[PDB]
Order: structure tokens, then sequence, then C-alpha cells
């Protein structure tokens, strides 16, 4: 069969708090028609404001990816979008009762569970992929984000924290997502931050909801969380999770390889913008036979 677009089989609901705003928020994921993409909807507003999860609607990229439209924003979309990308969800409405996606446990684990509990549904239209045809890159100082051609989907990342909990640890990871390894490899990797920063962050309306319940909190010489890491390389795996979600602002699954070096939401967005402008570097492809495609998907 052809590889088909996917949406949700049924409505999914979650409650939580925004990592940065601290605000309680209700999240409702709904099915959507073919070629809708992922669209966020602020249902605390009347009439609603709908913001497609697309690079063109990214505003700020300070400690999260923020979508903007008119006067209003949808903050911290990267972890939910990573779950959407990881599960191959093309079309969905994401209703929010406040301006920030709930952080849940700091990973995409709760989202992939909630979604897969309801199930996905294939739709009668070909799934469109963006295939990287030549290298595209952005740099800012020593930070770099690059797309290179690759027959599949692969993400590599390197961090470099001058911090005693990080020095001497691998801080590099490469994962091939051409098959169904997202859930096992990175979905449960939690966000992280530094206790030293918390007063500054809160003064900027950042991390107001952050705690050891939804983040790895790193002190000066130790991890504060008593219960332990989910992966020995959880920090760099979370950066890969962030990258997958930021990359999904292209609106389609990628056929290619991403490499990040000390990059973050701001540079990820700059990479998407220069890619979109560099039209000779990419094409849109479909697969009328799933068996000859370079990416495989699990059953809906
Ligand atoms: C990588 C990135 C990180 C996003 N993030 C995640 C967590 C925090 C954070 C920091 C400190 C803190 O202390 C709480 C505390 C507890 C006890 C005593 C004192 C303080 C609690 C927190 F939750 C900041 C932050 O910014 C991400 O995952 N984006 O999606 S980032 C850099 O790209 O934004
Ligand atoms: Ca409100
Ligand atoms: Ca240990
Ligand atoms: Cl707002
Ligand atoms: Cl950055
Ligand atoms: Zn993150």
């Amino acid at each position: 069969s052809m590889i088909k677009q996917r949406t949700l089989k049924n409505i999914i609901r979650a409650t939580g708090v925004g990592l940065h705003s601290g605000e309680k928020v209700y999240l409702t994921l709904k099915p959507a028609p073919v070629d809708t993409g992922i669209v966020f909807c602020r249902t605390d507003l009347d009439p609603v404001v709908e913001i497609p999860a697309r690079a063109e609607n990214v505003g700020e990229t300070t400690m999260s990816t923020t979508l903007v439209k008119g006067d209003v924003k949808v903050d911290t979309v990267e972890h939910l979008l990573s779950a959407m990308a990881g599960l191959g969800i093309d079309n969905a409405y994401v209703e929010l009762s406040a301006s920030e996606v709930p952080i849940m446990d700091g990973s995409a684990g709760p989202f992939v569970f909630l979604i897969q509990s309801a199930g996905l549904q294939e739709q009668e239209a070909a799934k469109k992929f963006i295939r990287i045809k030549r290298e595209v890159s952005v740099e800012e100082g020593d930070k770099r984000a690059v797309f290179v051609p690759f027959d599949g989907f692969k993400v590599s990342f390197e961090i470099d924290f001058d911090h005693p909990v990080f020095r001497g640890r691998t801080q590099q990871a490469s994962v091939d997502f051409s098959s169904t390894s997202f859930v096992k490899e990175v979905s449960r990797a939690r966000t992280f931050g530094f206790m030293r920063d918390i007063e500054y962050l809160r003064s900027q309306n950042l991390a107001l909801g952050g705690s050891v319940e939804n983040a790895i909190v790193v002190d000066e010489n130790r991890v504060l969380n008593e219960d332990g890491l989910r992966y020995e390389d959880e920090f760099v795996k979370h950066k890969i999770l962030d990258a997958i979600g930021d990359l999904y602002l292209l609106g389609n699954s990628l056929i290619g390889e991403f490499r990040g070096f000390k990059s973050g939401h701001a540079l990820n967005n700059q990479l998407l913008r220069t890619l979109i402008a560099d039209k000779d570097a990419w094409e849109v492809v479909t697969f009328e036979d799933a068996r000859t495609a370079p990416i495989s998907y699990m059953r809906p």
C-alpha cells in the first residue's frame, strides 16, 4: 500500500502545567482532515486563535520554541511536536486552554502513551516527505545545525557543558529513526536545567513550573533528582528529542540526517528557514509502495 497520512483515531485529553508559565492547562488533541498539518488552537479565546505548527509562525526561541499569531502565543511546542513527528502524525488539532503546552513529566513519554492509547488512523491521501538533496547548514559562533542527505531519518547531537556533572561524559549521540526506535530510544528523555539559573529564569517568566517532577534539575556538583536517570545519556538524548520536534515545524517527516552541535531552538529555527528558502536543496516525495520507502512506520 502507499504510505498514507495519519491523524488521531479519537480525541485525547491531558492536564498539566506549563514549564515556563507555571499555568494550569487543559490539552485536547483531535483528529483533523488531510493536509491540515498540526494546528494549535487557543480555546481560552473567543473566537479561537489557530496557529499552524509551522516554521513561519515561530516567534521567540528563548528556552523553548514559541508560536505566535496576532497578539497571542503558544509556548513550548517542541516536546509535543516531537511525539507527533516520532509517531508519524500528519494532521491534528491541538487545543489548549492556556498559552503553553503542559510539560507533563518533561519528556514525550506521556504524549506518546496518551496518543497510542487512542490510536492513529490512516487517511486516504499520500503522506508527503521532505527529502534533503544537498547539505544545508547554519552556524552561530561555535554552534552548528546541519541537514545532510541520507536515505532514512537520522539525528546526531553533541553538547558541551563546562559543568562538573557533564565533563568526562560522552555528550554525543546518534540515533537512526528510519525504523520504529523513537519510542524506545528518546521519547522518555526528560528536559533539564540548572538550579543556579532558577531565580534569573523565574524573573523572565521562565521555568515557573519547573521542578524535579518534570525535569532533571542539575545542582552545582550533582543531579538533584533522587530517583535517577532514565538513560545514562539522557541529556543529549533530550536534545535529540527537541531537535525532532523543532524539525517537525517543516510540516512533514524528513528524509535526511540532522546534526546539531551545541545548537538549540533558535538555531534549529534558523536552519529550517534557510532550508525552506534554499529550494534546490530539498524536494517533496511520496511512496506508492511502503516496501520501497526508506522509513517504516508502526501499525496505527
Ligand atoms: C533543554 C531545554 C531546557 C528547558 N528547561 C527545562 C528545565 C529548567 C529548570 C531549571 C531549573 C529548575 O530549578 C528548579 C529548582 C528546584 C529546587 C531548588 C531550586 C530550583 C527547574 C527547571 F525546570 C529550565 C529550562 O530552560 C529544553 O528542553 N527545551 O525544550 S532548552 C535550554 O532548550 O530550553
Ligand atoms: Ca488563562
Ligand atoms: Ca548510576
Ligand atoms: Cl498569549
Ligand atoms: Cl541556539
Ligand atoms: Zn526540551
